[PDB]
């Protein structure tokens, strides 16, 4: 049986949008921890992480609210660090993605050979030097890379990373919103990825084998998979702060980490960006935290062909 | 040519929902018959089953409306036979899927030999013992099962019913909505099935290539295709009673049906669960139906890539 | 990099509907032009074709609208042959896809040696004489191709045709709704196609890989593609005079594409039947133009996975 270690991280600033503070609040009033339940998982919650105020957090060059994001990381990886010590797969209910940086480093001071799997529309590999925006929930994946040591500049409230990750440890499924300098990054540093170009072509069977022998050929590596909800399409998951046309089904997503729960690799887990307040409409606002539920259940167990517990149900 | 024997049955206890009965009336108000007559189709209406009504049809343990439902089943199963004995392939026009129970027997009695393809969301094989609902419309595999003799109780209004099909001869494909008892027959009976998870693995092509190997393998003998609305996404086929989301495609479920077709060896068929009383609007009941018309015409030729007569059009 | 040639063909008259007449305006409103720049494209406007006015074009037969449709396609060849001789490739923002027969006829007279896919829900492939409506833009294909000589007769306005590619030069993608006849012609000219059907069997992936060994097995020849938005599904392009249900999707569209593009013989570009008027809503507008200027900027170089210059991002 895998247990959990829910860690509800409420954090906003790493990007314009609000609301998605609230995420951790709408995906547990939808019932995730008593749905567990229901399966053979042990679930621990560790509450909601309380992220302080940093009113004096003025732009760094570009960089927006670099104080509070870095310390909201500082403190969400803390917790995952705890959980894990713990033997417990933690379970990272975020707001935005910036919180990954925690989340991953948080797993990688337990488990520093983990693999990740980065499910998103965006690659969020930017630097604090090749963003346009500024917003960090675009930027994660720039301050775990080993390789991309040195070409990430002082970012007041990040001084306590340490790049955990080197770019032969991550797979990114989704991609279809990538910027020049991103792109420039994924090619240089060689990593892996199958963008939905990748997916139509090979189909995402094919695309969860590659990345599975790609990640555990040599070893069997505990797995993080950091997954944004607008990985999936804008007619499944549509409140979310940055969707993009295209994405991937409601069955490829469920797909993607049946296949992730049947490894029994999976250590770290993040479901990120689920912005009710960003619904059209009520139903929208439903169709994205049920979809986001799904996603869950299926990382710990809950398979569509069906699930019965070791007895004579006869 | 293949002919046809459109056999309504205008039935609904087999669930709490009504307007399952009014089904035969709005595909044959949509046009099949009229459609089915411009291709190289022989049609012959058998009518609508007139099913009795049963008012002293108290429950039995928790299975409801059983005499309703086995009488309707008994009733459809020699009109089914009938029109097989006439050499014409039985299109049953349901209502609910308990209606299975009676064509599936009525066929075999014809033709013991038969296979059966089950599209669906669910397996519907729960047993009077195993099922938390009791809406027979969930139990029609169970009854039918050889392999599950001696593991259904005697409910009235069934004692007519012999199993006719062996666990070996049926195979599911759209899965996603399975009880935690009908997974352990499945595993255990060594049911093969193709849930949403192999399809979305395989792909459509690869799922009928083995559905039909699998079946026909060793002899060429009739096949019997149960269709259930719900089986495709609800996206597709919205006005049915128990809708589950994440499932075939339109372009799936044609896909599904054609190749059945081009088989040849289709004897039996049924398109059951549309319930026009469901629609949210006017136009959800007309995408129910369309699509339900859609498949039909599949399952006796119409195909995507075009259809001529022996004939030089030039 | 790849030139390109835009001529604005704004012409209805090849079917009922009108509104197709102000789709360059509308695909032009949407920025494709500026779009284009954005890449490494280089972007020539020939500006919009001033199709004339013909008002005594009574019927030919059952042939509607003959002259002005012969009219405006000896119009459109002419232009894209200026721009292939411009060492450009030639952009047809047209109205209906009469406008096919001008634009394959101008681009052969430069590169005889040309290969068409045909990306459609129809093949237009009906002659003035098994055609049943009369509408020339589900025709174009029977004028064009050089085995289907002898029987189209002639259509006063069509005297300067001369067919340039035989049937074994195009390839039919996303078929679902073919006349009985049109069928016969495929079938007996044996013409490559994959319709709905052999998508679904196949898959996209290997759909383009086996559209492009067939047409550049032997060498490396030009590619016209000659697109029509519906195609695709009427849920991403529903602004279209004929829509027709189960298309293809909105990545599959994307993914023929960017395959074609990266052949790098892409010569010639049809972007059809995109008619604001038939929006039921303003953003049924927007969803089929945008999607139109997406698949537009994919046969230019736009890639999901990303896209960057040749120079050192970090
Ligand atoms: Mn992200
Ligand atoms: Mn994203
Ligand atoms: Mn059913
Ligand atoms: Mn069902
Ligand atoms: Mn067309
Ligand atoms: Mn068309």
């Amino acid at each position: 049986s895998r247990t959990i270690g829910i860690i509800g991280a409420p954090f906003s600033k790493g990007q314009p949008r609000g609301g998605v503070e609230e995420g951790p609040t709408v995906l547990r009033k939808a019932g995730l921890l008593e749905k567990l339940k229901e399966q053979e998982c042990d679930v621990k919650d560790y509450g909601d992480l309380p992220f302080a105020d940093i009113p004096n957090d003025s732009p760094f060059q570009i960089v927006k609210n670099p104080r509070s994001v870095g310390k909201a990381s500082e403190q969400l990886a803390g917790k995952v660090a705890e959980v894990k010590k713990n033997g417990r797969i933690s379970l990272v209910l975020g707001g935005d993605h910036s919180l990954a940086i925690g989340s991953i480093s948080g797993h990688a001071r337990v488990h520093p050979d983990l693999g990740v799997i980065w499910v998103d529309a965006h690659t969020d590999i930017n630097t604090p030097l090749t963003t346009t925006s500024g917003n960090l929930h675009g930027q994660p994946v720039s301050f775990l890379l080993k390789e991309l040591k040195g070409k990430i500049p002082d970012v007041p409230g990040f001084s306590w990373v340490t790049p955990c990750i080197s770019a032969k440890d991550i797979v990114y499924i989704g991609l279809r919103d990538v910027d020049p300098g991103e792109h420039y990054i994924l090619k240089t540093l060689g990593i892996k990825y199958f963008s939905m170009t990748e997916v139509d072509r090979l189909g995402i069977g094919k695309v969860m084998e590659e990345t599975l022998s790609y990640l555990l050929g040599r070893k069997k590596r505990p797995i993080h998979l950091s997954f944004d909800v607008d990985g999936l399409d804008p007619s499944f998951t549509p409140a979310t702060g940055t969707p993009v046309v295209g994405g991937l089904t409601y069955r490829e997503g469920l797909y993607i980490t049946e296949e992730i729960y049947k490894t029994g690799l999976l250590s770290g887990l993040d479901i990120m960006e689920v912005n009710p307040s960003l619904g059209k409409t009520p139903e929208e606002v439903t169709r994205t935290v049920n979809t986001a539920v799904a996603i869950t259940l299926a990382c710990f167990g809950l398979a569509r062909e069906g699930n019965h517990k070791p007895i004579d149900y006869l």
